[PDB]
C-alpha cells in the first residue's frame, strides 16, 4: 500500500492576480506547495494542515481551506509509491506573513514552469479554474 502525504495549495489575491507559494525542497530539490508524510493517528486533512506549518511557517488561523477543492496526485519515486493529497487554500492577509529570508510566488504560467511535473502543471490548472 502506497506511502500517504498531504499539503496545502497555498494561494494569494494581490493587485487582482492570484499567485500560489512554491517552496524549493531534500535531492532533487523540486520546487513544490508545502507538504509532508502523514504521521499515525492522523487523517490526510490534519496533515495538509500540519505540513503547512512545519515547511511554509502559516499556521491554520491565517488561511481560508476550500474543503471543496482538492485532488490527489501519484508519485513513482526512487522505487517509493506515494499519493500526495492537497487541498486549496487562501492566505486571506498577505500583508501579515512570516517566511524566510527558498521560495517564490508565481502567477500560474510561471508557476508550471518551475514545477517543472506535467501532473501538478495539471492541478493547478484545476484548482484556477475553480477560483475563476
Amino acid at each position: 500500500m502506497v506511502v500517504k502525504a498531504a499539503g496545502l495549495v497555498i494561494y494569494r489575491k494581490l493587485a487582482g492576480k492570484i499567485e500560489f507559494l512554491l517552496l524549493q525542497a531534500y535531492p532533487p530539490h523540486h520546487w513544490t506547495p508545502p507538504k509532508g508524510h502523514v504521521d499515525p493517528g492522523e487523517d490526510e486533512w490534519q496533515a495538509a494542515i500540519r505540513e503547512t506549518k512545519e515547511e511554509a511557517n502559516i499556521t491554520k488561523e491565517q488561511l481560508t481551506i476550500h474543503e471543496d477543492c482538492h485532488e490527489t496526485l501519484f508519485y513513482e519515486a526512487k522505487g517509493k509509491p506515494k499519493s500526495v493529497k492537497y487541498w486549496l487554500a487562501k492566505l486571506n492577509n498577505p500583508d501579515d506573513v512570516q517566511l524566510s529570508h527558498n521560495w517564490k510566488w508565481c502567477e500560474l504560467e510561471d508557476a508550471i514552469k518551475i514545477a517543472d511535473y506535467a501532473e501538478m502543471g495539471s492541478l493547478l490548472r484545476k484548482f484556477s479554474a475553480f477560483l475563476a
